[PDB]
């Protein structure tokens, strides 16, 4: 019973480890796309290069 | 004995997870880097938007 209750925890803690993993994995994408939105507007460049960086990120929601 | 090894195999998935983690995590951050300096230098500003950027991250070495 001990070993399954450690297995167990091990599990749990394993998702959380994931899943942190996955939620700061999302928040660094967000700050990325923000810095390069904001870096991208302040520049003088072209609506152009907008759509060019744009579309490069890979980031054309579905 | 069984119980002992599916725990050690929990740890050691455990470790690899967090190795990836900050592996990535590193390079994500290269990532962001990269692109705020190639989209600083392609831009005519003058080098005060260059120390401004990388003052305000407090990513100064140490």
């Amino acid at each position: 019973k001990k070993k399954d209750d450690e297995i167990q925890d091990l599990k749990r803690k394993i998702e959380e480890m994931s899943a942190e993993f996955a939620k700061m994995l999302k928040d660094t994408l967000d700050k990325m796309q923000e810095r390069i939105e904001m870096v991208q507007w302040d520049s003088d460049t072209d609506p152009q290069m907008m759509k060019r960086l744009k579309d490069m990120t890979g980031l054309s929601n579905n």
